[PDB]
C-alpha cells in the first residue's frame, strides 16, 4: 500500500497472508476454514497465517494454518488475470474471536464513489523496495468502469473494477495481491494488477467478487 | 545546498533568485507572471531574476522583473514557519523561452520515494560559508512522515514535509530558501527550513506545495 496508513488496532481482522516461508501475497477469511486469495498467487503449498499485524513480530494471536486445498478459478486467464480468483481451505478450522474473523461476501456489485478500505503488507514505495512491518490500511473510493477502461485501454473486463485515484499518489502496490477491498462490511474486491504503483491515471484493478459469490458458496459446499 | 552538484545547462529553467540588493532567496517560475517562494523571504521590494545560472557573470538570457505585488500566505505563522508559502506577481509577464520555463503544480501529494530535485545559490558549507556561483542541485528522496515527523517532534505540520537523508551530508543549506524541490515535474515543495545543513537525522523541512494549490490559483486569478 502506497500512500496509507498504519491499520487500526483490530480493524482487519480478516486480513490474513498466504506464505511459502515468507509473505508473497495478502487473503481475506470468509468462512472459519476459507480464504480467498487471487488466483495468480497460486502455489502448490500455502502456510496461511491469521491475526497479523505486525508480519515480523509475534504479538499473540497469530494462526498458523496450512493450506487443505487450493482452488484456483477455472477459468483463470494467466495473460490478462481475468478470474484472478482462488480459495483455500484451510487444514483446521481459524478459532474467531476479536482479533480473527470473517468478512461479508457481496450482496451487490461495487457501487461507483463507494469508499473502501484496501490493506496488505506491500510495498510502500512507488519506486524501490520499502515493505512495512505493520498492516497497511487504505480509504479509496469505487471508480466508473469508463474511468477504468479508460486508464487500461482493451485489459479491463467485467470481472474487475478500478479502486483508487486517477492523480495516482495512493495505490496497491507489489506485496498486495490477494488482499482484500472492503466497502460496507463486504468483500468487494481481491488486489488483482496495475501499471506501477500509485501512478497517475492508472488506479489499481480489483477482481469483482461479487461476479464469484455463488462460485465461492458452492465451492465451500463441495469441499467440506 | 551542500553535498550537490552544478545543475547541467537548461536542467532547472524554472529557478528564479530572489533580490532586494541582495540574493537572499530562492523562488519558482509557476505562470508566466507569478513566482512562488517562501513566506519567510518576504521583503518589502523584491526584483526577481529569471533564467540566471552564474549569478555572478551574466549570460545572456537572464530577465530582471519587480515585483508587482508580493502575497504572503495570511495564516503564515512567522514562529512554526507553518505556512511558509508566498506569491510574488511579476510587474512584467516573463518571456518563456528554452532557458526560462514554469513548473507544473503537484496533482498529488509528496509520495515518499520519489526522488526530487532541490536547486539553489545557497550556502554549500555545511560549516562556515562557501556560496557557488553556479546553482547547484540535488537529488534527494521523500521521507516517510514518520521519519520527518521524528526528527523534528513536534516542529512538524501537515503543512510540512522532509525531504533528504537522515545520514546527513547532503541538504539544502542558508539561501535556499523559497527555491523549489520538484518530484515528477511537479513543484511538491518549497525551501523552509530545517536544523543544520546536512545535519546527521535533522534533515530539511520544505512547505508542502500541495496543499496550497487552490489557494495560489486563487489569489492569482483574483490578482489578474
Amino acid at each position: 500500500i502506497v500512500g496509507g496508513y498504519n491499520c487500526e488496532e483490530n480493524s482487519v481482522p480478516y486480513q490474513v497472508s498466504l506464505n511459502s516461508g515468507y509473505h508473497f501475497c495478502g487473503g481475506s477469511l470468509i468462512n472459519e476454514q476459507w480464504v480467498v486469495s487471487a488466483g495468480h498467487c497460486y502455489k502448490s503449498r500455502i502456510q496461511v497465517r491469521l491475526g497479523e499485524h505486525n508480519i515480523e513480530v509475534l504479538e499473540g494471536n497469530e494462526q498458523f494454518i496450512n493450506a487443505a486445498k487450493i482452488i484456483r478459478h477455472p477459468q483463470y486467464d494467466r495473460k490478462t488475470l481475468n478470474n484472478d480468483i482462488m480459495l483455500i481451505k484451510l487444514s483446521s478450522r481459524a478459532v474467531i474471536n476479536a482479533r480473527v474473523s470473517t468478512i461479508s461476501l457481496p450482496t451487490a456489485p461495487p457501487a461507483t464513489g463507494t469508499k473502501c478500505l484496501i490493506s496488505g503488507w506491500g510495498n510502500t514505495a512507488s519506486s524501490g523496495a520499502d515493505y512495512p512491518d505493520e498492516l497497511q490500511c487504505l480509504d479509496a473510493p469505487v471508480l466508473s468502469q469508463a474511468k477504468c477502461e479508460a486508464s487500461y485501454p482493451g485489459k479491463i473486463t467485467s470481472n474487475m473494477f478500478c479502486v483508487g485515484f486517477l492523480e495516482g499518489g495512493k495505490d496497491s502496490c507489489q506485496g498486495d495481491s490477494g488482499g482484500p477491498v472492503v466497502c460496507n462490511g463486504q468483500l468487494q474486491g481481491v488486489v488483482s494488477w496495475g501499471d506501477g504503483c500509485a501512478q497517475k491515471n492508472k488506479p489499481g484493478v480489483y477482481t469483482k467478487v461479487y461476479n464469484y459469490v455463488k462460485w465461492i458458496k458452492n465451492t465451500i459446499a463441495a469441499n467440506s
